């Protein structure tokens, strides 16, 4: 009933979409084999999907703004999944599908899960965010960063290099106090975006303000959206560059499998403080130490 | 004569610091344990020296200034040594040790080189740069990164991310027709740094202009090294940062332990192409050509 699970899905069955998410999320040894064999039966229905990441500090209006974006694509055509790795008012419509979420364990179930919804007919695909930021913009195709409307404030509370990852960036609570600060605000990241991306030809980041409250800029966000996929096509990036994502995520797996027989390792896990210890104390090289790990890992295993 | 190699390289003798430098460069696996039991041995000698790394695009003028800085810290009594992961006045003094260099390899070679040479009296370690700028970062106490000295075009060529790993900044060439721009450039950089470090306590990057050519802003630029060492020991952070290091040198060079045997692995080497093809057409998921990866550098290992 695998065969039976995928061509369920495949047709729009509604309540096998719960059930294989359930099957995929499961890490029981015997539910993760078949939960691969749904997706690789699932896979060339994937694919036809905008996924979209979306970042930024507790309190910057995250799930205020991805509940109107919500409303507005589904009220456009869409079918809209949301995932996390709150918003009521989406979570009723029948063309929405909201879902809550260890980073390589829930990476794994949201890049799987991603697959079994794009199978069954979502097509756009809104993921929420430790190292967290990294791993959701290795598996969508824009990352959208908010920030604060405050003029030399935007990125508080913000990990560095996140700025980095954003291939839009949307100064949010543009309203009130603040409309012509918000301007500002924004003309100084633009500034900052410039300087690190001084002869970008293809797709430098813009930035765009907002009031996700007032449910003014998120049309503008989405356009958008849209045009860095048209950009991205237009030079056969977009393809590529999930294409890349897909080869990272199986050396990440095949990573994952071999270092968590030695970090996972219990007698690893006891002797780890004083390795360290001895380590910070310079009374022992950090190759010696790395040897020592190697050898009781390998003792015990 | 290992333990006799250690106390000619504490006492100073000075063909032998190449010989234990030779013997920590050699992979052949005789050589890396004893390179290790000397390491043991010169360990508590190491660590009485400040660690600078030095970045920036090819050209800036890297080689310059640490010419330059190397002449400034020698008249000022101390020992400099530069190590790359070109300057010929420099290396004609008996004060001075200029050494040229896959990034693990030449990581932990330049590592195991530094113990050395801080055991060997060097009390000013120059570290100049693919991935290799974090590999520095890694292992200096302040990385400075050298930008052009254009309005608009700083960071020209610099891959990003590079400049949330810079401790300090500088502007370099400003010079000849740039004097004001040098300024301007400088300014914006600033403004940049203030948006990345909106609320920082402790150390703002500062930015400086330069001119190595002309030997104008060297002076400033390791007052500015000083400073942050003076900042950086009064909160409990320089010793905090090294043991850190140290701690993550530990693990990374376990995890470069273990996988190596399977991406060394000449079998699945020869695969690699075709399962990638796979996974980039979505015939395979990253699951199960990740397994078919682990299976396979099972079978021939
Ligand atoms: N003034 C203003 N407040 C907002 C805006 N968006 C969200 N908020 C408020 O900020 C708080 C947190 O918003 P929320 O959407 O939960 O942020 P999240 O933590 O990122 O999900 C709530 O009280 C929101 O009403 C906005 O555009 N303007
Ligand atoms: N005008 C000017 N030229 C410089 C300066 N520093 C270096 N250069 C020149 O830039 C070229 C490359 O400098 P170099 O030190 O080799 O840069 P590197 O590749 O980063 O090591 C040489 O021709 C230098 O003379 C400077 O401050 N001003």
């Amino acid at each position: 009933t695998v065969d039976g699970l995928a061509t369920a899905v495949r047709g729009g069955d509604r309540a096998a979409l719960p059930r294989a998410i359930t099957l995929v999320e499961s890490t029981r040894p015997d539910h993760r084999e078949q939960a691969q064999q749904l997706l690789l039966r699932l896979l060339p229905d994937s694919g036809n999907a905008h996924r979209v990441g979306i970042t930024g500090v507790p309190g910057v209006g995250k799930s205020t703004a991805i509940e109107a974006l919500g409303m507005h694509l589904i009220e456009r055509g869409h079918r809209v999944a949301v995932l996390a790795v709150r918003m009521a008012r989406l979570a009723v419509h029948p063309n929405a599908y909201i879902r809550p979420s260890t980073l390589g364990g829930v990476t794994r179930a949201t890049r799987e899960t991603v697959v079994l919804l794009e199978a069954a007919g979502f097509d756009v695909i809104l993921i929420e965010t430790g190292q967290s930021e990294v791993a959701v913009a290795n598996m969508v195709d824009t990352f959208v960063l908010l920030t604060l409307a405050r003029t030399g404030d935007q990125l508080q509370g913000i990990k560095k290099g996140v700025l980095e990852l954003a291939d839009i960036v949307v100064v949010n609570k543009a309203d009130g106090e603040h409309h012509k600060e918000a301007r500002l605000a924004a003309r100084e990241l633009s500034a900052a975006i410039r300087l690190i991306y001084p002869r970008e030809a293809l797709w430098r980041p813009p930035v765009l303000t907002m009031s996700a409250v007032e449910g003014r800029g998120l049309a503008e966000l989405w356009d958008t959206v849209e045009r860095h996929r048209q950009v991205l096509t237009g030079a056969g990036e977009f393809d590529a560059r999930r294409r890349d994502q897909q080869v990272d995520w199986t050396w990440q797996l095949v990573r994952d499998a071999v270092l968590d027989r030695v970090w996972s390792n219990p007698t690893v896990r006891k002797v780890r403080s004083e390795l360290e210890r001895r380590v910070r104390a310079g009374e022992l090289t950090p190759a010696l130490a790395a040897q020592q790990i190697l050898e009781i890992a390998n003792l015990t295993d």
